[PDB]
């Protein structure tokens, strides 16, 4: 039995490559082999998010604080709220952020394929950044 | 993109077999294949535990409300607290649950092995419920 | 300054003349004079639910986790969920509590008049606690 | 009965006569007569920190994420995790902020004076924030 | 006398433009000129419901088995119980459904003008359908 | 007297080892001890049906909506209608469900031998589920 | 013989270097020379403890009352419940205490030293008092 | 059968209204109807009491710890002592609670007429609470 104690691991910030404005990454875990699984915490702030990206295996969002947007190519702008739990299937190209004018923040939770959570691809414009 | 929306998905009891106590166990996701990965938010009423157990893959607890009580088979009873990170290793023996006078709340999450994401065993004699 | 450390404070259960169903109670401040707020932090089992109630300052509810409901004399029966914040006016008849699915915790705030924080009313039938 | 919606009420920036480093206000609620209470959720990124400061009738802060750092004048500096409350009593002057390596948010309760929740004094300085 | 025996008439799924999630039509009636009632049974599985819709000669429900959710446009969302009786006015906007956890079945009865029986409109968001 | 209101048991799907096709459980009751019978009602949609399996101390199916099949090893796949009332003897083999163009819902009511109300077996293959 | 009849030592508030919170000393014996025991009864309040110290020929607990806490340095915490004996060996430093909810009370027997029978050290802090 | 275990009952302060100075109330029993009786271990620290009250079906004292004081109204202050008996008659007036000096715990048992299990009256003066 493993305990990482709240406070013990450290905040950092969201590489330029990865997102558009101010995001902080609060990791949580990382399951040692052969667990595939992976957790972090993800602060946007209003504005922010992610760049288009895939997950090889997927992945499930649950957010925990504030009020974001997230979208899936081809599919709307959608809102998401503390409690909503969201699914983006394997190979599924995404976003996912803040809204304009608020914070959120989500638990995000992914299997690792070959030691690889995401690939990443095109900042989101800000034109697409709209709702 | 699949959204479950706060509330969409009903809570349940926890069952005689699996918990000594009163526990409710809301679920939050089971991905589908390929993908393994699941996880469910899990309340202790005080006083209340799994039964000892195990998980095929491994299982991280992340603590969100209240002050709850978990130990592995041999180790000491260890106190844990929001925010804190727990990790049990494939096939170790343990239990969680809440303290003796505060419910506790953890959001469990456990990859699936043929389906299965549990091995359920005795259960936490009276005695063994003491740090 | 005081640190109530979490788990300091032990659950208590809601009073058969203050609920229908299973609610535990979790107190979390009294504010000492001349100071008049308080908070506590409720859950409701599904299907619980406060009787009505009326507080004499009035009182906010911000809702932690959960989806529930609630309802002012003579209105709609609303549904309340994470980060949502309630207002209830002075005097203001009303009744909160889980929806008849899934529980909800919210966190109670409210502000005390000669000591006495709320007033208890009848409760809320079966047939009341429909929208 | 007032409902705010999650994400209705827009975030905004810590003041810099108020706060050291990079803070976020999330307002919750403010009473209207003849209530005195007002909430506010405050995110501190690491580093971050209230000037000094007291309220005239005290202040409860609920930690509900991160880790953070609390100390009234003359005091240790403590570390504050989620689910510890803290009390400040009227006119005691204190900060509180995030940890150096860790955000930090807590719900800021406060009753106020003549609608004056707060009065502002010297910055806390890099010689005091440390523990 | 002709007589449609049951089983006699297969089911239909719901069309994606005329309900948000899964749905099914038993067709029981539609009576031939100069009569212009139709009758048809919609099991509506959790969550399910119409898109925003009006109807010429107004709409009566009679809910057959479970529980569900129907709102007039700008009035608030109401539960619908086996043998109650919903009442749509002639152009009245609505949508009707199940509720988030429990399935719905009616019969839905309504006269045609013009040989149209229903105008179909825009669907029911996931925020109106909760609020 | 315990009355469980419509609405308050949440639906449920029918898991993949014990049916083919989509089906939904819903739960009526479960007597306690030393009662042994438990109900629920069960919809089949087109083309659903149990898995082979036997009861330790039968049971017996009221239909209640639409139009199934049903059949006991070495039977003929009979349909049944809402009113029919079928009765399997304990230990007979047997499978029910919808007819290929229509749903089917029965209330079925069994009794539990240690704990246990049904023993499951292989399903119902495309061959077999035919008249 | 000598009587010390109960209700004739008077109790004492326990100092704030030896002690975390509210504590009750009732002195029970000091015997003299050339016996070197003596013995208090010592009453912690919930969340109450001893500052780690040591006894320079050890000391024996005899819990009387309630559910206390007691921890050697570079040991586990452990729970300690009416009728346990407890030994401490000369020189080791520990602490004991109150659980965080539930008083304790204890018979605290240890011999002097060159007129000494403790060794008073830094205070328990909250984090060492859970862990 | 059922054990309440050491410790699972947390303590609790004395009301302002019932005592005076400092005093813990344990709880031991509230036997289910149709039995009447409850019972709780009460300590008062050097100098508190109940206020002056009564008891509808009477109460019964056993002295388990310490050294304390009490009086019926019209009678003289007697000094109890730990396996002391005490038995107050249905609607006596009286109170009880530490000597000057020293600490007192008592369990007290009292059945309940209406529920209710005591009336509370006025506080014990200075004057009265002398030998
Ligand atoms: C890679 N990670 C987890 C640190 C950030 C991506 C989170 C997301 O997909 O929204
Ligand atoms: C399997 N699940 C999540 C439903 C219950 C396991 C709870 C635990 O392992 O602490
Ligand atoms: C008074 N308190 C906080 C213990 C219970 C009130 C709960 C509510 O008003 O919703
Ligand atoms: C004034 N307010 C609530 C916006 C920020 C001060 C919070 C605090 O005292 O830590
Ligand atoms: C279009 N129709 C009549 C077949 C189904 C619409 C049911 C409803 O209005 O709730
Ligand atoms: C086992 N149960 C009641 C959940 C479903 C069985 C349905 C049937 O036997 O036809
Ligand atoms: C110092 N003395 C003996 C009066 C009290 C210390 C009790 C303890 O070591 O737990
Ligand atoms: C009412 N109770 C049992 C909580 C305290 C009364 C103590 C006494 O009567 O002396
Ligand atoms: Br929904
Ligand atoms: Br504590
Ligand atoms: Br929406
Ligand atoms: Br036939
Ligand atoms: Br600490
Ligand atoms: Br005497
Ligand atoms: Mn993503
Ligand atoms: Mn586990
Ligand atoms: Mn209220
Ligand atoms: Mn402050
Ligand atoms: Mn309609
Ligand atoms: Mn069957
Ligand atoms: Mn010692
Ligand atoms: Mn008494």
């Amino acid at each position: 039995m493993e305990i990482k104690r709240v406070g013990s691991q450290a905040s950092g910030k969201g590489p330029a490559d990865w997102f558009t404005g101010t995001v902080r990454i609060d990791p949580l875990f990382q399951a040692p082999d052969p667990a595939l699984v992976a957790g972090a915490s993800v602060t946007f702030e209003p504005g922010a998010r992610t760049a288009w990206h895939t997950h090889p295996l997927g992945q499930t969002l649950i957010v925990t604080a504030g009020c974001g947007w997230a979208q899936r190519e081809g599919g709307a702008v959608e809102e998401i709220h503390p409690g909503d739990v969201v699914w983006f299937s394997p190979g599924e190209k995404h976003w996912a952020g803040a809204a304009p004018t608020t914070a959120m923040t989500h638990l995000a939770i992914q299997e690792r394929l070959d030691g690889k959570a995401v690939d990443w691809m095109e900042h989101v414009t800000d034109e697409q950044y709209r709702r």
